[PDB]
């Protein structure tokens, strides 16, 4: 089928295990094309590595379900196969030919609005170094090392001659040195060629309108109370069941419209990118065998590779690009006639766009597959046609059945969030991020990497306890166990490590200025919907959710066990203050 363009880099994989290399007729790929396979070492672990320091501070929660679960993660082959059978191993039925057409032109729409102030460009060697010296400072070390390898970058120069000539060597995503130079590479490539989308802010809400690039959770609640405030119906937030696995070879060719602005030397990049590691892919993929564990070597046309980090700006314009479709159709325009007609009226659809597309892309908060959606009235709720043959199938609801909108913004779930609205003592009003109390606790009770010292293990505690200071300050619960975690470990100690990978979370928790300092930064200094700069002087007038709203939201606060646990927590803290040693601390309870 596409052995031309995946071909070299099969040839490669082939001969560099040729010891091991074999057919597996017992491969489970159904909708993949399944190439070979190789022994590998299996990677991964069954259960999660628990930090002692936020566990032995959050006592209550060592029975509850969601805390247990979140540490019972599989990443060995065996969970691997799990996930990708029941996941990934699919097909989506192609969109009919009317629908084509009008995600045809509202790309064509979207690319040109997106790109009429800004033009793309390449990214660079030096900007791919800072960005991976930033981050190893917070494997990042493993591509610290590789950055500053020369030898990494005459690998990068030669695959880029390939990739010049329409031809791919190494650029294989996964599911020695020389291989993970090759990743390292690929990544790189991908940046140099489609990184503009991220490094010059394509998805800001200034640029796209309904994108959030920039703007950081604790923005994300006012993005939400604004777009509240324009009439027209409810709030829709339909979650998308596997939205990367619903990526089709159409949207694909509509995404890739967006070298049609680029320079020459730029476009015969990006089109490689596109066409040989986008459109054709060639991915590896443990499994676990009778004998052992290998490696399979799998490829498909569609679908996206997560890894990649273009994947969130494409998704972002995808996610746009369908959600004006869905409007569209609530509004009429789109019929079920001409979902099913190759022949449509194209100047119907050029119309709407020309003369309300911005202004129903600012009734929208999209972030990758999340998107929040205030249309001009409640017939979007019904307005299903496009969007299932568009592939975008909701998760967990009858394919017909109408979605449930939301006349509270307060309620309404994006990127794993709700947002409150508190009145502070004062007056003032903060609009703040939430999510259910055991997710918070759950994460922050599971460490990440083996053999780290009892050091790493508290200042990633400090991490995760100074992000509930900054985000979270509203929850009982969280401010306690937040002061308790950092007047157990030493206040010189950094806090090490990320609490999220999330592209809104901006990490100002990363630091060993005073909590209160960079919370005043942050919710009155440089909060834009925040008028009055009076600086709050003490955690007393920094508010919490109603206690009926944070029982609510998971808090155990009315509890007797919470009650002994708040009690009892300056013993808990002397217990890890006595195996840390005699450093500096200081009492925060
Ligand atoms: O860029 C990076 C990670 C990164 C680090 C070092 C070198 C390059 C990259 N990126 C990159 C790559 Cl390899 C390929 C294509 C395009 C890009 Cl931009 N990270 C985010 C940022 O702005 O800090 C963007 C993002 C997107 C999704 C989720 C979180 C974040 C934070
Ligand atoms: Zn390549
Ligand atoms: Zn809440």
């Amino acid at each position: 089928d596409n052995m031309d363009v995946i071909g070299e880099r099969i040839k490669r994989i082939k001969e560099e295990h040729n010891s091991t290399w074999h057919y597996d007729d017992e491969n489970p790929y159904k909708t993949w094309a399944y190439h070979g396979s190789y022994e590998v070492k299996a990677t991964g672990s069954a259960s999660s590595m628990i930090n002692g320091v936020v566990k032995l501070l959050t006592k209550p929660w060592d029975v509850v379900p969601m805390v247990t679960q979140m540490a019972m993660t599989d990443t060995t082959p065996f969970g691997q196969q799990r996930v990708f059978k029941e996941k990934v191993d699919t097909r989506t039925p192609r969109p009919l030919p009317g629908t084509r057409k009008v995600m045809e032109i509202t790309a064509e729409w979207l690319w040109r609005t997106l790109g009429r102030n800004k033009r793309p460009r390449l990214c660079t060697r030096e900007e791919f170094t800072k960005k991976v010296r930033t981050n190893a400072a917070m494997q990042w070390d493993s591509a610290k090392a590789a950055v500053e390898d020369e030898e990494f970058w005459k690998l990068v120069d030669r695959e880029r001659e390939l990739h010049k000539l329409g031809k791919c060597g190494s650029c294989v995503y996964n599911m020695s040195r020389a291989i993970w130079y090759m990743w390292l590479g690929v990544r790189y490539l991908e940046f140099e060629a489609l990184g503009f989308l991220n490094e010059d802010h394509w998805f800001s809400r200034e640029n796209s309108y309904s994108g959030v690039e920039g703007e950081g959770l604790h923005k994300l609640g006012y993005i939400l109370r604004d777009i509240s405030k324009i009439p027209g119906g409810a709030m829709y937030a339909d979650d998308t069941a596997g939205w990367d696995t619903r990526i089709t070879e159409d949207d694909l060719h509509n995404e890739e419209k967006i070298i049609q602005q680029m320079d020459p030397e730029h476009r015969q990049l990006a089109n490689a990118i596109f066409k040989l590691t986008y459109q054709n892919k060639v991915v590896k993929v443990q499994r676990p065998t009778p004998t052992g564990t290998v490696m399979d070597i799998i490829s498909r046309k569609d679908q996206r590779g997560s890894g990649q980090v273009g994947t969130y700006g494409l998704n972002t314009f995808t996610n746009m690009e369908a959600q004006l479709v869905r409007q569209m159709e609530g509004e009429g325009v789109l019929t079920k006639a001409d979902l099913e007609n190759p022949h449509l009226l194209e100047k119907k659809i050029t119309q709407w766009l020309e003369t309300k597309g911005v202004e129903r892309l600012k009734r929208m908060a999209i972030s990758g597959d999340d998107c929040v959606v205030k249309p001009i009235d409640d017939r979007f709720a019904n307005a299903l046609l496009a969007l299932n043959d568009m592939g975008k199938v909701r998760k967990d609801i009858p394919q017909w059945q109408p979605s449930k909108g939301w006349h509270d913004w307060q309620q309404v779930p994006f990127c794993s969030h709700h947002f409150h609205e508190l009145i502070m003592k004062d007056g003032r009003k903060l609009v703040v991020p939430c999510r259910p109390q055991d997710e918070l606790i759950g994460r922050a009770r599971i460490s990440q990497g083996a053999g780290w010292s009892l050091r790493e293990t508290a200042c990633l505690g400090k991490a995760y306890a100074q992000m509930w200071s900054l985000m979270y300050f509203h929850r009982r619960d969280l401010r306690l166990a937040s002061n308790a975690i950092c007047s157990a470990v030493p206040v010189h100690w950094v806090p090490t490590s990320r609490t999220t990978w999330s592209i809104h979370a901006h990490h100002q928790w990363m630091t060993t200025e005073d909590m209160l300092t960079v919370w005043n930064r942050v919710w009155i200094e440089e909060n834009p919907w925040m008028e009055d700069k009076t600086p709050v002087t003490t955690w007393e007038n920094v508010p919490y959710l109603g206690k009926r709203e944070d029982q609510w939201c998971g808090s155990l606060i009315g509890l007797t066990s919470r009650a002994t646990w708040a009690q009892n927590i300056p013993t808990a803290i002397q217990q890890v203050r006595s195996l840390i040693g005699n450093e500096e601390f200081l009492d925060y309870m």
